[PDB]
């Protein structure tokens, strides 16, 4: 088993290339018609994301048990909520990659534009979803090397500006954009929040790969919190630095300001240089998130709460059937990308299934306090209002969500409960059962 | 049984828990899809009849008090009965103010002062009070006073449906199919979007096992027969009305019984409706919360809700419960004072109609997670009724606002928050931890 295990350095750079993305090198124009006030935003989610990290760290701490979420949904509520969570989070892993691709390669149409039509971007974006399978079927040493590459050139453009920028960062033009949002100042802050509190998925990534990390009481803990405190600098300086050497008219506008804003700044190369990058860590990213999904429903068959078929294994320990069946899916979904309108019809399954991932942190949440209570001693308070903040946070980031989405997350929860009581009555046990019959 | 409810009274209850405000409401809702609403009715009555047939197995296999949120608990755990309870719990005594304002307005026939939001206010909370004590007398007289209430509220809805058809014209019927401006389709769905909700209180007697007279034979058939008599009233009234009034005059009529009576059989008619209308709603808020009182009671029995709840008198009637109950639905009542008042507290109204089905569909999954054991050969028929009223619940929420079921999801998140930081160190594990 040993020699198939993850060390720190890569298990941590996929949890923030994990996070961070496609998400991060967007999010400069998404704040830009909020303003510079966006920076409260920042600060509220950044102490809401790392009481979540801090929740998951001493989950994962506590019980390093592969799945993660699923997990510790299973150990504190039972089989049905355990079933609910790999359910929900497989299926957010699986469908979030298909909007995943779709930018990373986009990215790429900068050196090839022929990328840009509807037909070609989908062939091309069916095979590199099977580049990243096929490198997971490799295995789990091989996915996180690749992505742990991916991640550090991703963060080329981003660690540039966030050090670098501030030479040509001025105050005048940052404060000038303070709130365009025409909102007043708590108006403004839900704006920002509509947005940054969306940018830390990802930070259970280490929790839930737990069954194939070195040492995982002492590295998920420690990749976890790191991962989130990468995400975190990232994200405020750059996007700070940002907002502070362009005019928000451009940034509003521009479609992708870090290449936008290099392309015109260090020249063409830069440019390149920023789209190459920002490829990198959205194609890195995919290789991640297609190892959670294996995970997730491999921990969750090998528990009896999914089919069998995602439990098979070679003698790595790998998945491989699991991660054929999410290749076949999501190869399924990705027909979405051929035209402007499948894209759109694409469109509210993938924004649906983002709100899947706050079930499964709801959860370890309330399987901290649950479950953990008798580790806290002296400590308990600080274990209480560090839970209630990462629950704060799950709640908030629904509760700016566009009611569609929510309301077919709902529909779907209901789904499921139907689908575990028609497949696995006669299987579950019942913690009150009748009497014998 | 010596505070026992017997089988007509719970028969009733189920009856006019159902049919309460909505059934004298119901064809003004439906005209403006048209007769095609008859498909409608024809798909909501088989998935209703599913679940109340659900509820009714559940029910001979467990006549638990508080009935779904007891299943939940049997199959899925505290955690879930805890849910369980909240969400009905909550639905019971929010329904209640949206129903008081409607019996109250019916009232407004005979007392005109009775429209001034203030003197509506006041009197609503007088009104709640005096069901909240009735209930606290106990639930035999709870239970007499709501059965006398949905017969009279029958008058109206009977007389109609067996001799409106004299008056029944199939032109005038017909004349009017399918004004929805839809397909076929989208006018069933328009129709469904009303008719899923007009059968919440299906469960009541289920709920109400611990004061039902031997409830292993009479839950069952009082929920079975209070939803027969809910769906024969509910079709043959709706579709004689829409024989008789024309289309146009059914839209914009605000009471289209009252309205056709009072233009029909003289004023004196108007007023009879007006009376049935208004018992019928008022008998339904002392069932309504009776059912609040037994589902906080059978939590708190568990330790899965405050204990106060379960506190009773020599009776076993949960006094404080019922009183927590009225200060609640009396500061919430505050919201008919005034138009924006009343908009303001109407998506509370909304949100709440949508908890109750989460206890639905738990009692269908509890159905069979509980009971495969006594299926025997007739398995098939089970799986297929209970996948009928899983199917009544979903897509009862399908076709909900986004905004209501939105703040349902956050609903239960705050309630799986609150059941983490209440619960912890009380509540075990299926698969605990090792000893610290
Ligand atoms: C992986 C699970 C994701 C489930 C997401 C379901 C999205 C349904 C798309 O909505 C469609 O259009 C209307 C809303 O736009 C609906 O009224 C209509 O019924 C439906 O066909
Ligand atoms: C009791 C189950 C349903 C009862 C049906 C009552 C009469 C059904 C009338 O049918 C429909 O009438 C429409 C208007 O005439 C036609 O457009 C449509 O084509 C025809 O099929
Ligand atoms: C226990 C019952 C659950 C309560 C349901 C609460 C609904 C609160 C919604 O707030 C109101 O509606 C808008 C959203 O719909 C908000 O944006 C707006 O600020 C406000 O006007
Ligand atoms: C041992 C494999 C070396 C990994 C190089 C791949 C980098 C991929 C960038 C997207
Ligand atoms: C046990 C006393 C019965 C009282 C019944 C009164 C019914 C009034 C409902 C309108
Ligand atoms: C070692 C192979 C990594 C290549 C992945 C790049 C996807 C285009
Ligand atoms: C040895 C360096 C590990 C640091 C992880 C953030
Ligand atoms: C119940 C479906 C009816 C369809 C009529 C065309
Ligand atoms: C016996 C008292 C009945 C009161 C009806 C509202
Ligand atoms: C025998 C009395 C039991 C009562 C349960 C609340
Ligand atoms: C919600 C009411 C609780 C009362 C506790 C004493
Ligand atoms: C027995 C009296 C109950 C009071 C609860 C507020």
């Amino acid at each position: 088993a040993d020699a198939h295990k993850v060390g720190l350095i890569p298990v941590t750079l996929m949890v923030s290339g994990n996070i961070m993305g496609s998400g991060v090198f967007l999010l400069p124009a998404n704040l830009a018609s909020t303003g510079g006030i966006a920076i409260y935003g920042w600060l509220v989610t950044i102490i809401g994301a790392l009481g979540l990290s801090m929740v998951y760290a001493k989950m994962s701490f506590l019980d390093p048990s592969p799945g993660g979420s699923y997990a510790y949904a299973r150990r504190c509520f039972g089989p049905f909520l355990g079933y609910q969570t790999n359910v929900l989070y497989w299926l957010a892993c699986w469908i979030g990659n298909i909007a995943m691709v779709v930018i990373g390669v986009g990215y790429l149409s900068y050196f090839f534009p022929i990328l840009k039509d509807p037909l070609v971007l989908t062939i091309t974006c069916v095979v590199v979803l099977w580049i990243f399978v096929l490198l997971n079927i490799v295995g789990p040493k091989m996915i996180t090397r690749v992505q742990a590459v991916a991640t550090v050139l991703a963060l080329i453009p981003i660690v540039g500006i966030a050090v670098f920028g501030w030479f040509w960062f001025r105050g005048e033009t940052y404060m000038a954009a303070w709130n365009v949002s025409g909102l007043g100042t708590f108006g403004a802050i839900q704006s920002t929040l509509n947005v940054t509190l969306w940018s830390f998925i990802g930070v259970e990534s280490a929790s839930v790969a737990a069954g194939v990390v070195k040492n995982p009481k002492r590295n998920v803990p420690i990749a976890t919190i790191g991962g989130v405190l990468i995400a975190a600098v990232c994200y405020v300086l750059s996007t700070t630095a940002i907002m502070g050497m362009i005019p928000n008219a451009a940034l509003r506008v521009s479609a992708s300001p870090f290449g936008d804003a290099a392309r015109m700044a260090l020249g063409d190369t830069a440019g390149a240089i920023v789209s190459f990058c920002a490829a990198a860590g959205c194609l890195g990213s995919l290789g991640g998130w297609t190892l959670l999904a294996g995970q997730t429903a491999k921990a969750a068959a090998d528990d009896g709460l999914f089919p069998p078929i995602f439990a098979r294994v070679n003698k790595a320990g790998t998945p491989v059937a699991g991660l054929i069946i999410v290749g076949i899916l999501m190869t399924i979904f990705q027909l979405s990308s051929i035209s402007p309108n499948a894209t759109k019809e694409f469109g509210l399954v993938s924004s649906v299934s983002v709100i899947f991932t706050l079930v499964p942190y709801l959860y370890t949440c309330a399987a901290l306090l649950l479950l953990g209570h008798g580790h806290f001693g002296k400590a308990r308070p600080a274990y209480l209002a560090v839970t209630t903040i990462a629950f704060l946070y799950c709640i908030w980031a629904v509760v700016g969500s566009g009611a569609k989405e929510v309301m077919w997350s709902f529909v779907t929860l209901m789904v499921i409960t139907a689908m575990y009581a028609l497949n696995y009555n006669r299987l579950h046990k019942n913690p009150y059962p009748l009497d014998a019959p």
